[PDB]
């Protein structure tokens, strides 16, 4: 679920996801188009590619089980699909954390009309 | 150029493109996500696939030359790229015209958050 | 803080504020222009007028103290400014609740370009 | 009309208005909030104040008549209202031209949530 993803980003980043990542660049918002603006935007591009590979369940609205075993997110459960989407999220949150240093405010709330016409492939 | 595309849609549809198509469904707005809501939305999905195939120029901001020879849009010029994008637009405008009968007001200004998580491939 | 405001709207409305109100009409989004589209949009117009009257602090990013004493939001604290902005929020959330019946989906994510040219005065 | 305004900015600035000014700062986008970010943003703030003074017609969607007599935009017509809005536009385009030197890319597509809470008065 996006609300679980949100909690992962918050803890690993220290920022309010809805304000800082929900509309960042060209891929963090809903969908995605053109070429990723930067490192953080690439995180969203990859996460987008991740959700598309998920077939058995709904990555957006399906709840998955996870824990913070030793400061790190650990995805569990017997459902390989929901765990699959949990890993997509875990990887994205860590991706945001690693590239926090290159985070540009000019990119949050970035207008999609300004995104390149040719989109990068997963 | 989107402003030329707009003139094609207006003449072939009789509607103000900025109001009636700029935010229609899941693909007519900027970018696109999930599954096309309907016929008209499919027009935008295809047009989106069209602009992605264009490599040599900018489909969004590059001006191309065309004429209305015999009530039909005719794309000209020596530039194969700009003409290529002109055909993308010409096809979309005609696509809107043919499916005008299935146009649903409930779909203009459609919230992207409600679009499917798995997007259709070109 | 907007994140506290968001919690008020959620509890009083039952809807995710970021999806259902962050882009509603002509005033709920950032800023505001033209004439309020409907009742819900008027809630935002008034809330906008409320934040403009606040002088001593930052209504958007300043945290205020409040409680849910008896199913109703109660604003506290010794700071008259922060409490002032808490009341702006409290009033807006209740405003959304009372007009939930007239909430129109066609208005969430409403394009600002379509908003009237002459804006109503506070 | 905004489409005429757009042609003025293009000729006087050499930039695509929809990309470079439609989302610049805190006032160039639709509506406006807080304090102008810079000189260019002030152009939009003033233009905003200009459109609000117009009463007899629609500055956004009403067409006015003008010409480029001697490299300079000249507003004509017998309609004082439409001419009134033509001057608002003419002044803004010139304003953009004069401050092109201070144009900051970090400000195009600027997130309105980051705009000051107290808006400047016309
Ligand atoms: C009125 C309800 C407010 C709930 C909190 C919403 C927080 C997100 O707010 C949104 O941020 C976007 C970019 O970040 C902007 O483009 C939108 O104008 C703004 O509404
Ligand atoms: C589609 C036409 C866009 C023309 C470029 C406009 C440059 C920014 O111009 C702004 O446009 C707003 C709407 O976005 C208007 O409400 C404002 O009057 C104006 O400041």
């Amino acid at each position: 679920h996006l609300l679980q993803f949100r909690k992962m980003i918050k803890k690993m980043t220290g920022k309010e996801p809805v304000v800082s990542y929900a509309f960042y660049g060209c891929y963090c918002g809903s969908g995605g188009r053109g070429k990723p603006k930067d490192a953080t935007d690439r995180c969203c591009f990859v996460h987008d590619c991740c959700y598309e590979k998920v077939t058995g369940c709904d990555p957006k609205w399906d709840d998955y089980t996870y824990s913070w075993k030793n400061g790190t997110i650990v995805c569990g459960g017997d459902d390989p699909c929901k765990k699959e989407v949990c890993e997509c999220d875990k990887a994205a949150a860590i991706c945001f954390r690693d590239n926090l240093k290159t985070y540009k405010k000019r990119y949050m709330a970035y207008p999609d009309i300004l995104c390149s016409s040719k989109s990068e492939k997963c």
